[PDB]
């Protein structure tokens, strides 16, 4: 599907304000500049988004093209955003851009304290890691030690036009990461991407994270479900996919999820972010 590197580098001529605007936009009020807009895209611009062209300054403009309906080259929204909040999350945590579709899963508080959580949750003991007995080899049945050989694994799934955007962006405006426990490897889900951002792929236990938070998503939907007036059916028909989805879609990029990272997750965070659920009124 999507060409990656090519939607990429052409975000990453923007300056780092017009994209955060175009950003913000599209993942709260996503549906409706998408209604209001008169006609082949959506045209976005800022004051600090211009060409010197060269006695005159040029206004830039960033365009996103409108979504209907049927290659690989064109950035609607929905890729708009699955690239940008991978490239660029310390600013999207700098300006707390949190998608409504996140911040009622509680997104907004389970980030609070990242990375004491995901250091507490990486010197924990990993129950996939048989076994310490000796207590002093006790460094390598971490967590941590599971990750590192999650990561070295998942380096054999990488393809070039991912390798190549993440090279890219490096030299760029981007704010990437290769480790998770890093304040704003999180925040790439603030936006609630339909998939893992390709730049974060091939950082281990990340793309799990996606699906940790659709997981989420999708319990929430069941506890609202329950307590809301409802067909008996269309209880039933109206429902929510939100993990059969981020997973089909994040694994089409060439990977496989690790689900015990994913039941790692949800067992060690689960009750506490369920808590932090906003049900709903």
């Amino acid at each position: 599907s999507a060409d990656w590197k090519a939607i990429g580098a052409y975000i990453l001529g923007f300056a780092i304000p017009i994209i955060l605007k175009a950003l913000y936009m599209l993942s709260t009020r996503g549906r409706q500049t998408v209604k209001d807009n008169k006609g082949t895209r959506i045209r976005f611009k800022d004051d600090s988004s211009f060409e010197e062209v060269n006695g005159i300054r040029k206004p830039k403009h960033l365009y996103v093209s409108m979504p209907t309906a049927q290659k690989a080259e064109e950035i609607t929204p929905g890729r708009f955003r699955t690239i940008a909040c991978g490239l660029f999350p310390a600013q999207v945590k700098a300006r707390n851009i949190i998608s409504p579709v996140m911040g009622v899963i509680g997104f907004g508080f389970f980030v609070k304290d990242w990375m004491d959580r995901i250091e507490e949750f990486l010197a924990a003991e990993c129950p996939f890691l048989p076994k310490p007995k000796v207590a002093s080899e006790a460094f390598m049945s971490t967590n941590k030690m599971y990750f590192l050989n999650r990561q070295r694994q998942v380096n054999e799934s990488k393809v070039q036009d991912i390798i190549d955007l993440i090279d890219h962006a490096e030299t760029e405006s981007a704010t990437l990461f290769t480790e998770i426990a890093t304040p704003h490897s999180v925040w790439v889900f603030a936006c609630a991407p339909d998939r893992c951002p390709p730049t974060a792929l091939y950082v281990a236990g990340v793309p799990e994270l996606g699906a940790f938070f659709s997981i989420l998503q999708d319990m929430r939907n069941t506890i609202m479900a329950s307590k809301s007036v409802g067909t008996a059916e269309e209880k039933l028909k109206k429902k929510s996919a939100f993990y059969q989805s981020y997973l089909r879609r994040t694994q089409s990029m060439g990977i496989q999820l690790d689900q015990k990272i994913i039941i790692l997750y949800m067992l060690s965070w689960g009750k506490e972010a369920v808590n932090h659920f906003h049900l709903g009124d």
